[PDB]
């Protein structure tokens, strides 16, 4: 339960905590913005720099996570919240062709994301607002599968969905909308389910069924062109894919992977590859590799049989996951060649397509990139949240006490929370609300927990994606729908009762306009990367900074004489743009002699930078201690930093499986230290009782 680190005078006293039962949600769906990018040479590499490849991961709890593959440094960027009685069962990206403007500038095709969730509704997601963009339903059964019709027209794209009562339905996503368009087919039997879908060409849809059949349908007419029969009369074809040559690969409930000739629609081959249901398939872009995953937890790899034309041989199988393999998808481009699989064990697993089965796979964290753990250091509270409940514990100065379970009502999960250092002011957000609470350690209920008082806060009803209370408890800053920065004054009133809190109406804080060419803004993910990932106050609560995924840092200063106002930091525009997304944004608590601040940043590329924001520039320390001088273990981009803990002028940085300590009063060339003994880390948070440091280190192992 306890550990103690000592590095050349610095003591860290650790409470090793495993009692925060952060739940794992199964991965049900995996999908890339692009399956494949065109091959280009080093001379033409710069023609793909502005293409934005993202991975979407859909969870059983309805969460949708946007990941950036970052040439192997996988980084979880944004989590769009699910909600009570919501689940994601399928994901589809629709990415337009690139388009050349009259002046020869390339607009990279825009990417739109849709999902289905065991209902009659298809949902399109607003990546720019991290919330639902539109819902569309029709009179048909629950949708069990869907896909986008491939291009042969390009300005009038179509989705085809199969339902549980055996209907193909067509949805139009024309001119940026989403609506039910037409029912194509009604199977004779309402017990026949359409469970998997793939396109063989623009007009021919392949559908796996629950009645031991695979059917080919013409998209224009709805006519059944070909029926393929398997085997029982209840063989479920959970997965169908088409090879580049038009051949069909199927995976079914009996554990078989079958190959069907694309022209005759006859069974060319049967491979008894799994011992339980085959749930998912993946095919490489060149059609030379097939991947399958099953309820038997195994992943299998197939390659073309030497000599024999159009037939396949199983190369190997291996258990990568701890539970079933529910979904997988491949990406090939910019030197990357991977398949990503997922299942009930909640970890995404990345296999390198060019070196399968050689122990080069990677298991990505099952814990969110955001720590999702907080402390109130002066109160010795530790806090976490998931779904729609906040849990609060007290580490006694029977060293544990469960203080409160705060319920946040809403159709969606909590997106963010913040607590004051003394544990009396608590804030939490959803996409529809920003909620504020007043905590009194003397206010108890019969169930033993704290009595939590609501603090009135009026708002736009657009909620927030991140929320942050200032250290002096006078301000609450949040990011509304990712891109808009808001701030409210927290008014404390004293009386015989003690303190009572009220909150002002939100005030808008304006970020700098950035110079981004119109061909970049109009393509790919639009303004998705302006999503604010960090909000940071300085220790004196007189400066405020935010940074977004694109790497822009905005700064405000508090002007004294409610005679106070937040104003634009005069030298804000001089702060450079980061070349990679910030994972940490933190004001050093140590005052500077020149009255400026040390604003520290860590990026996904493991850059470590300190800016002096009032002067508007990189600090002298950063000018000496550049990237090549950082310790080689720290520069490993497979080790993503999640958080920071200050110890005076020493800074501690942790990832999911790593802990570093740098003495920032010193220059690099040893005076830096690290350890890998802690894993898997949710977060490390200080508590109060060379200054020694006392922290709660929260680990959340699954297996």
């Amino acid at each position: 339960t306890t550990e103690n680190l000592y590095f050349q005078g610095a003591h860290m006293d650790i409470h090793r905590c495993r009692f925060v039962r952060y739940p794992a949600s199964a991965i049900n769906a995996v999908a890339f913005t692009h399956s494949a990018l065109p091959v280009v040479s080093s001379s033409k590499k710069y023609l793909q720099k502005n293409i934005q490849v993202r991975l979407a991961i859909g969870r059983a709890n309805g969460d949708i996570e946007i990941w950036n593959p970052l040439n192997g440094g996988w980084y979880q960027e944004v989590i769009i919240p699910g909600g009570k009685d919501r689940s994601v069962d399928g994901l589809v990206w629709v990415t337009d062709p690139d388009e050349e403007m009259a002046d020869g500038k390339i607009i990279h095709g825009k990417s739109r994301l849709f999902s289905i969730g065991y209902t009659t509704t298809i949902t399109e997601w607003d990546l720019e607002k991290a919330r639902a963009k539109k819902h569309a339903s029709g009179q048909h059964g629950e949708i069990w599968c869907f896909g986008v019709q491939p291009l042969p027209a390009a300005q009038n794209r179509k989705l085809v969905a199969g339902t549980v009562d055996g209907n193909l339905v067509l949805y139009s996503i024309e001119d940026g909308d989403l609506k039910f368009q037409k029912t194509l087919t009604r199977t004779p039997s309402k017990k026949t389910k359409f469970v998997s879908i793939a396109f063989q060409s623009h007009n021919i849809v392949i559908v796996g069924c629950s009645n031991s059949t695979i059917c080919a349908y013409d998209v224009r007419t709805g006519t059944m062109l070909r029926q393929m029969t398997l085997g029982s009369k209840n063989i479920i074809v959970w997965a169908v894919k088409c090879l580049p040559n038009g051949d069909i690969v199927s995976g079914d409930s009996t554990g078989q992977v079958c190959i069907w000739d694309g022209k005759t629609y006859t069974q060319a081959q049967r491979i008894q590859s799994h011992t339980q249901d085959v749930l998912c398939l993946s095919v490489s872009a060149d059609g030379s590799k097939i991947i399958s995953g099953g309820m038997d937890r195994r992943t299998a790899v197939y390659e073309p049989m030497a000599g024999q034309s159009g037939r396949w041989s199983k190369v190997f199988h291996r258990r990568y996951h701890q539970h079933d393999v529910k979904a997988m998808a491949s990406f090939e481009g910019k030197g990357m060649s991977v398949v990503v699989s997922g299942g009930s064990d909640a970890s995404p697993i990345v296999l390198p397509l060019r070196a399968l089965g050689k122990e080069f796979h990677r298991t990505l964290p099952h814990l969110p990139q955001h720590p999702t753990v907080l402390s109130a250091p002066k109160a010795r509270y530790i806090l976490s949240w998931w779904e729609n409940e906040i849990r609060i514990w007290h580490l006694l100065n029977k060293n544990r006490k469960f203080l409160a379970q705060v319920l946040i009502k809403g159709a969606s999960h909590i997106t963010s929370a913040s607590i004051s250092e003394d544990g009396t002011l608590l804030a939490a957000s959803t996409p529809t609300d920003v909620k504020v609470f007043h905590l009194d350690p003397a206010a108890a209920q019969r169930n033993g927990q704290l009595y939590i008082k609501k603090v009135n806060m009026t708002g736009t009803g657009l909620g927030a994606t991140r929320v942050q209370i200032s250290p002096d408890k006078r301000w609450i800053c949040w990011a509304e729908e990712g891109s808009k920065v808001m701030i409210s004054r927290v008014h404390a009133t004293e009386s015989a009762d003690g303190i009572s809190y009220t909150v002002s109406v939100p005030h808008k804080l304006h970020r700098l306009r950035r110079q981004i060419p119109k061909h970049i803004l109009l393509g790919g993910l639009g303004s998705y990367d302006r999503n604010v990932s960090q909000i940071a106050f300085s220790a004196d609560s007189r400066m405020l900074s935010v940074a977004d995924l694109a790497g822009y840092i905005d700064t405000w200063v508090l002007r004294g004489p409610a005679g106070e106002r937040w104003a634009r930091n005069p030298k804000a525009a001089m702060i450079p743009k980061l070349s990679a997304a910030p994972v940490v944004l933190s004001f050093s608590p140590t005052p500077r002699d020149d009255g400026d601040y040390d604003l520290l940043v860590v990026t996904t590329l493991k850059q470590l930078l300190i800016f002096n924001p009032l002067r508007g520039m990189l600090s002298e320390w950063s000018r000496r201690n550049t990237y090549p001088k950082l310790p080689e273990p720290f520069r490993d981009t497979r080790d993503q930093v999640k958080g920071i803990v200050w110890q005076g002028q020493r800074a501690w940085f942790y990832g999911v499986a790593s802990l570093f300590m740098f003495d920032l009063s010193q220059d690099f060339s040893a005076k830096w230290w690290h350890t890998y003994q802690f894993r898997p880390i949710m977060g490390i948070v200080p508590i109060e009782g060379i200054p020694p440091l006392e922290v709660a280190l929260i680990e959340r192992p699954l297996s």
